[PDB]
């Protein structure tokens, strides 16, 4: 596994509440089942924690709403996701994420993640994007990136500028991207532990799955 791919483990284990064997294997089950990658399959999960819905369901309701709207299985449980943080239907978070895409320009799944992150932030999708479009042009970051550190914040409970903070620092001390430092964060708070721990968890798990 790479370094994401072992913080992600981590990360979905946190939120589903099982071991972190457990987790694995999930994901090697859902890849062998569904014939998805290790990314699509930890999405899997990810959406099935987000919606607090077991597995099964939430496989069956991305598939659904996959070929309904003809859209990537990343972007259906990116929406199925919004639609649960903002306790809504998911008929309704697909309208909002069709205005979105359609004002900024960008693909469902970028729309779904930033009305994901939004609630999740306590904010309007609108106040997010704003803040997340001022990390682009002063970090020289991609939306996607000022997003995920944006649900960096959420989770963590910080305002934007520490997350950023944080992630910067860490990527320096560790030599690891944006997107790992961020889930690294994210890994820590969800583990209720340090930083120190959460990147040795996940050098661990990488070096047992093969390195
Ligand atoms: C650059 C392409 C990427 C895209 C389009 C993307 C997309 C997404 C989306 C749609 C979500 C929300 C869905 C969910 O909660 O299940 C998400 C969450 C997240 N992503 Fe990514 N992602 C990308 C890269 C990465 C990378 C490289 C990492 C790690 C190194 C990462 C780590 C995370 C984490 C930790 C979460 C939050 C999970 C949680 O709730 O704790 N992402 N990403």
């Amino acid at each position: 596994v790479s370094l994401d791919q072992a913080i992600l483990i981590l990360v979905v284990a946190a939120k589903l509440g099982t071991t972190v064997e457990e987790a694995v294997k999930r994901a090697l089950w859902l890849k062998t089942k569904l014939g998805v990658s290790l990314d699509q399959a930890l999405r899997i999960l990810s959406a099935a924690a987000n919606t607090g819905t077991t597995v099964e369901e939430a496989v069956k309701r991305a598939l659904k709403l996959k070929t309904k709207l003809g859209v990537s299985l990343e972007a259906a449980l990116a929406i199925l996701s919004a639609a649960a943080q903002l306790g809504t239907t998911v008929e309704e978070a697909v309208k909002r994420a069709l205005k979105l895409k359609t004002k900024l320009g960008v693909d469902l799944e970028t729309a779904a993640l930033a009305l994901l992150t939004a609630a999740k932030l306590g904010t309007t999708v609108e106040e997010a994007v704003k803040r997340a479009l001022k990390l682009k042009t002063k970090l020289g970051v991609s939306l996607i990136e000022a997003l995920h550190i944006l649900l960096t914040a959420a989770v963590l409970g910080t305002t934007v500028e520490e997350a950023v903070y944080r992630a910067l620092k860490l990527k320096t001390k560790l030599g690891v991207s944006l997107l790992q430092a961020a889930a690294i964060l994210i890994l820590a708070a969800r583990l209720g532990t340090t930083v120190e721990e959460a990147v040795k968890r996940a050098l661990k798990l990488k070096t047992k799955l093969g390195g």
